[PDB]
């Protein structure tokens, strides 16, 4: 689901839609939720009731709209969690970085923004977090559960504003090897910041997936918010 009306428009030309949800008082800062896999759908929808009601606005754009806009997938039904994998197969991961770009861009200046901008991405949206920490477009990132970031280590030394990520000890998109290659590559970078939740595996923060874990994503939603809270100014 997208809030009718919204337009943003990227780098190259192409327009996207967006979830969007103000803030109970503004001005306030605005969190860019970078989505996962099954698009802008009830998970998403959730997260950006969250962090209203912890005092942000949020803006959860179309990242699949260069190839199926408004795609909104159930997690619990096997024939669209098939259709997710093969869109995020086909996802161009620099086109996601300049939407999310564009998007971060909105963000700061719509009626109700502070100015400040924080972005928050879920497993695809965990990965694109790390990429837009590494250019620098917002004031603060959070990645829950990123995967692939053990091949993105030589970024480490461009980071230059915060970024937090929550990552799961029995994730198996990062076994052993991976997890020290990340914790050893992010440790030399003090504006980085890696917790491993070890009883929990990937989406454990959806309380709908069967992998959710109440301790860890309660662990890390709180480690988010006392993350974010300085962009309220």
């Amino acid at each position: 689901m997208l809030t009718e009306g919204i337009s943003i428009q990227s780098y190259d030309g192409h327009t996207f839609g967006a979830l969007v949800g103000s803030p109970a008082k503004a001005p306030a800062p605005v969190i860019v939720i970078a989505q996962d896999i099954f698009g802008v759908n009830a998970f998403m929808r959730e997260t950006v009731s969250w962090l209203v009601d912890q005092g942000y606005a949020a803006v959860c754009p179309d990242l699949y709209a260069r190839q199926a806009p408004g795609t909104a997938l159930d997690p619990q039904d096997e024939r669209q969690r098939e259709q997710a994998y093969k869109l995020w197969q086909a996802f161009d991961m620099e086109a996601g970085v300049g939407d999310l770009e564009a998007a971060i861009h909105y963000a700061r200046h719509q009626p109700y923004s502070n100015g400040k901008v924080g972005l928050v991405g879920y497993s695809l949206g965990g990965a694109l977090a790390f990429l837009v920490a590494a250019k620098g477009y917002v004031d603060r990132a959070v990645g829950y559960y990123g995967v692939g970031l053990e091949k993105q280590l030589n970024k480490v030394p461009e980071v230059k504003h915060p970024a937090l990520f929550h990552m799961g000890g029995q994730d198996h998109f990062v076994p052993a090897p991976s997890r020290q290659l990340i914790t050893e590559g992010f440790g030399a970078n003090p504006l980085l910041q890696v917790h491993w939740y070890e009883e929990a595996g990937h989406s454990f923060a959806r309380t709908s997936s069967s992998d959710y874990v109440a301790s860890a994503a309660a662990l890390a939603n709180e480690r988010t918010l006392d993350f974010l809270a300085p962009l309220q100014s």
